[PDB]
């Protein structure tokens, strides 16, 4: 029922990254501001219980006065106070993270004279899960390309981790493909029908339990290492060409016991053995035994 910002900046004891500030507690930085009516709406890309995302044309957006297609996030006109706060919080975090080639970047915002609108990159080929499902063989794509996708998502995640940013909803539905079929990770909950998505299970909240690390499920702890677990599930999605994780198994008491016992999905049909080894490493029960995203990146490179 509550919206529901997944991205989170955490505190940093070790690692190469140090957290000086909590961005949601300062901005909003006005350098992002964009004239409201230099936007013309188009088709609705998606919608849910809290808002929607619409394709649009932006007239003279960046420093180069150019026109381009963009995706505009926004809340229902019925949105309550807290949820507008959550939207501003997502805005502030995206602005704090900076730009990277394998995330869905912030391009601007309209915060004055009407409802808050968040302007982010338009990715022409849509989300990764759908694209996978349309490129199945009987029962276009290629093994090189799946390795490209895996690498590009790992790069985006290495970038987030370097900012001490946790995602907490890493999954194929949250990966987009843009020109050149380059993968970009983001969070598109706003555009999704969460209330009716069986992949999100009722708790406190609505949680993607099948993508979640053991320690997130039982201890409600979230670190970059827990994102690594989820990335392994994402890998399984890619190399199964878009099968639902744990096919046929419903989330209930027996599932929770399985994962806690050390159950791991079997090797996907289209996964090379060494890629499966990445998944297995990602699913180590002890969090400090999992790889980091940069170690995944270098292995995927060595394997290419
Ligand atoms: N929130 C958000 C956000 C940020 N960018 C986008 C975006 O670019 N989305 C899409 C762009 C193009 C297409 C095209 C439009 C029709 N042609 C096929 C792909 C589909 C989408 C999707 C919207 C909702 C989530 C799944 C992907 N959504």
């Amino acid at each position: 029922p509550k919206y529901q910002v997944r991205w989170k900046i955490i505190e940093s004891y070790e690692g190469n990254s140090y957290t000086f500030i909590d961005p949601t507690q300062l901005p909003y930085n006005e350098k992002w501001e964009f004239p409201r009516n230099n936007l013309q709406f188009g088709k609705t890309l998606g919608a849910g219980a809290f808002g929607k995302v619409v394709e649009a044309t932006a007239f003279g957006l960046g420093k180069e006065d150019a026109v381009l297609k963009v995706a505009v996030k926004m809340l229902k006109s019925t949105a309550h106070a807290d949820e507008k706060e959550a939207l501003m919080s997502e805005l502030k975090i995206m602005s704090h993270l900076g730009q990277h080639e394998n995330i869905v970047n912030l391009l601007g915002a309209c915060t004055h004279g009407g409802p808050v609108l968040v302007i982010t990159e338009y990715c022409c080929y849509g989300d990764l899960l759908n694209f996978l499902r349309r490129k199945r063989p009987p029962g276009q794509l290629s093994s090189r390309d799946l390795l490209h996708f895996s690498s590009q998502v790992a790069q985006g995640m290495a970038f987030l981790a370097s900012k001490n940013c946790i995602h907490r909803d890493v999954a194929a539905r949250n990966v987009l493909l843009t020109n050149g079929h380059v993968a970009k990770i983001g969070d598109f909950g706003l555009a999704r029908d969460i209330m009716n998505d069986s992949n999100y299970i009722v708790k406190g909240a609505r949680l993607p339990v099948k993508w979640m690390a053991p320690e997130s499920i039982f201890d409600c702890v979230y670190t970059v290492q827990s994102d690594v677990w989820s990335y392994g599930i994402l890998l399984w999605e890619i190399f199964s060409l878009g099968l639902n994780p744990y096919p046929g198994i419903l989330v209930n008491s027996k599932f929770y016991k399985l994962v806690k016992d050390g159950y791991q999905m079997a090797q996907p049909a289209f996964a090379p053995k060494n890629i499966y080894s990445i998944m297995q490493a990602c699913w180590a029960l002890e969090p400090t035994h999992r790889p980091t995203f940069q170690q995944i990146c270098s292995f995927l490179q060595e394997q290419a």
